[PDB]
């Protein structure tokens, strides 16, 4: 699995380009309080598994997700709910003829991610117990992967680990680094959604990137070959308080009152926590970007290139907004990095975002390669 591609149950692609990929990750199954797997469509998963196997392709189920991470911590600390979760997790593999499971807990012991998510000092330790259980019960050929944040899983203090149990690398096959959503309204200045690099010279942005995350995880104990760079097929808009020109760069200050809306896929939504506030994400999928000609200086946009983060961005004087995103160029750069760093491969989120010409997916082909 050098090239993995997430598909979403709520929006399957009408046509999956099998020959341009290796491994399909079907998202999501959300764990319930009782430790059962839910929230996915039975017929669709059967359909997609069948297709993948017809063509000699691998498929995994992704358990969890941004809104599916509520019960992970509770489930694993208790011994009874642990075994039943595992039991259900094995059954689903059995049931659908899955080639593996992709655990996506967002995130172990963290006040970030959804606010009301259960959390515990031992979340990472138990996360490792879960994987070990899974391996014992599934064997060595089941693809066991995890989608991970830009720093190693939290310790008993909610700080990224400086060293992960060495059993992590020996149990789990690949760690999919979710190297995107790095910068947002949580920052003072505009930044890249999925930067390849971070520069300390630049303040008012988050001190991480793709390269930095890799570096962090390698240091924590995970070999590079077991690391997988996640890339987006979407971008994000911020509202700049100050207009971007050619003599300004990407890093201008932004509004923080409220996140403005992106494209038509960007519905106002609130996390599954009582009395939480609905918000926009700012998201703009690649399709919108391509159709509206944003990367071609159309529709009132002017396109630039950030030399620091190796990503394109665009600015509309109308509404004063900046769109940080990824194109063929920034994507092919991420692929160059991955190959030179001896990474296991790359993954993309998510397949239905790409245009009908497979522009973004094609830009990723050197990884297979």
């Amino acid at each position: 699995q050098k090239l993995s591609a997430y598909v979403v149950d709520w929006d399957l692609p009408k046509s999956i380009a099998w020959d341009k990929l290796d491994h399909i990750v079907y998202a999501f199954a959300e764990p319930t309080k009782d430790g059962e797997l839910s929230g996915f469509t039975d017929s669709q998963l059967k359909s997609v598994v069948q297709e993948a196997h017809s063509r000699g392709k691998s498929i995994s189920l992704s358990v969890g997700g941004w809104t599916g991470s509520l019960y992970f911590s509770d489930l694993l600390k208790s011994s009874s709910s642990f075994d039943n979760f595992v039991s259900n997790l094995v059954d689903v593999v059995k049931e659908y003829d899955l080639d593996g499971l992709n655990l996506d807990w967002e995130y172990p012991n963290s006040p970030n991610g959804v606010a009301c998510n259960s959390k515990d000092e031992n979340d990472t330790a138990n996360y490792l117990k879960l994987f070990k259980a899974l391996r014992e019960k599934l064997g060595s050929k089941t693809i066991l992967t995890t989608a991970v944040p830009t720093a190693p899983f939290n310790d008993e203090n909610q700080q990224p680990s400086t060293k992960l149990d060495d059993n992590w690398a020996s149990t789990v096959d690949a760690f999919y680094i979710m190297a995107y959503d790095v910068n947002g309204i949580r920052d003072k200045n505009a930044g890249a959604n999925a930067p390849l690099y971070y520069s300390p010279k630049v303040t008012g942005v988050e001190p991480t990137s793709g390269n930095d995350a890799v570096k962090a995880w390698i240091a924590a104990g995970i070999p590079a070959e077991q690391l997988v760079l996640g890339v987006p097929f979407y971008g994000r808009v911020s509202k700049t308080l100050e207009p971007i020109t050619a003599s300004t760069g990407l890093y201008v200050p932004i509004s923080q009152s409220s996140q403005i809306k992106g494209d038509s896929t960007d519905e106002k939504a609130a996390d599954p926590c009582p009395n939480a506030v609905a918000t926009y994400s700012g998201q703009y999928i690649w399709r919108t970007i391509a159709q509206e000609g944003i990367a071609r200086n159309s529709s009132g946009w002017v396109t630039y290139w950030d030399d620091i983060s190796k990503t394109p961005y665009a600015y509309s004087f109308s509404g004063s907004k900046v769109l940080s995103f990824d194109d063929a160029a920034s994507l092919q750069d991420k692929v160059d990095y991955a190959k030179k760093q001896g990474l296991g491969g790359v993954m993309l989120w998510s397949l239905e975002m790409d245009d009908d010409e497979n522009t973004l997916l094609n830009a990723l082909q050197d990884i297979r390669k």
